[PDB]
């Protein structure tokens, strides 16, 4: 069913995330649901300059590759999220600049709501997962749990994961996740946040949009 | 009398603001006075990659679109500013790197005049508006009030706004606003400013 048309668009999106510097070289991975199957970046591949030859196809329900190309060593949480979240179509694990700095900090933010776009796009709460070996079962299980009700998670000493309806939403979510972290580091940690009431107020603004 | 030439210039100019990273994705908004009407970026549109289909033509006096494109929320302060400032033709709400860091700071700097370029282009005095919901009447009130006699404004916990007679003046004004903030942060807070006398001398 899936044509080279979808695989070409997947490729350009992977490059687009690489041009935005959401990940460097061989860290991070991407997936995209088309019907009963998903496109996932191949293990050990560079998402910025991605493949074509190293694009894996798996069945979402029994996540074994059908195209005979080995998937991301982290495909378990990619596909897990997709089984879990019927509304989600793209998952991006990346490794941003300031957001990775923060993921490695001993004193992490309790509150990332520094501008309106953060609670609106990234989520009003950002679950933080402790360090697990990349590709470890324990990691997949935590991400899947974290992403049942959240679109954005911080992996400590690793990077971050984001998901959404399409490539643009995922791009938007990734960039603002990065921007929140940039504000926090660059302000020197002495910032103020939106009030709970004020984040609820935004519903009216989101409606109008 | 909006030709496509007007709209194409608006699109190109939106794009150059995006290339400078004055805003990211769907944050910020841009407006341009052309006679009795104004071009405004459409609500929800991404201004760095705008978007012929998402440009609003609005009557300045009334605020209502004529081309089927829903204008930016916050069209209320843009049109507010154009009505009170006949000299102003472009208004940009943006959200750049170091200036937004300053936006969210609990203890803001009180003096931004760190090079000659700041008092010249940005203004010797930058009004700081508290946080109000984007698009809200309270925000419109503050922004319009602050921009009667200033061209540059800091929106707490949000971003910044700039005024100008044209696109070049706005681009420069925004770039130096950001530069002033970049200096403050990179210096680590321990910076000196031009004296009041020295700013008065800049004439």
């Amino acid at each position: 069913m899936i044509t080279d048309e979808h695989i070409e668009l997947f490729l350009a999106q992977a490059h687009r995330y690489g041009d935005a510097k959401l990940m460097l070289c061989s860290s991070g991975n991407l997936s995209w649901r088309i019907g009963e199957e998903a496109l996932i970046s191949g293990t050990g591949s560079w998402v910025p300059t991605l493949a074509k030859e190293k694009v894996s196809i798996c069945n979402i329900a029994s996540g074994t590759p059908t195209n005979g190309v080995k998937p991301s060593m982290e495909s378990t949480f990619h596909l897990g999220v997709l089984r879990e979240r019927p509304d989600v179509n793209v998952v991006l694990h990346f490794q941003s600049e300031y957001a990775t700095a923060i993921s490695c900090m001993k004193n992490k933010p309790t509150n990332f709501n520094v501008t309106a776009e953060i609670p609106c796009h990234v989520g009003s709460e950002i679950p933080v997962i402790p360090y697990y070996r990349p590709g470890s079962p324990e990691l997949a299980k935590a991400v899947v749990e974290a992403m049942l009700k959240h679109n954005s998670v911080l992996l400590t000493n690793h990077g971050q994961v984001v998901c959404g309806k399409d490539f643009d939403q995922v791009y938007e979510r990734a960039t603002f996740f990065e921007m929140a972290c940039r504000i926090i580091v660059q302000s020197g940690g002495d910032y103020s946040v939106l009030t709970p009431e004020e984040i609820e107020d935004l519903e009216i603004y989101v409606l109008g949009k």
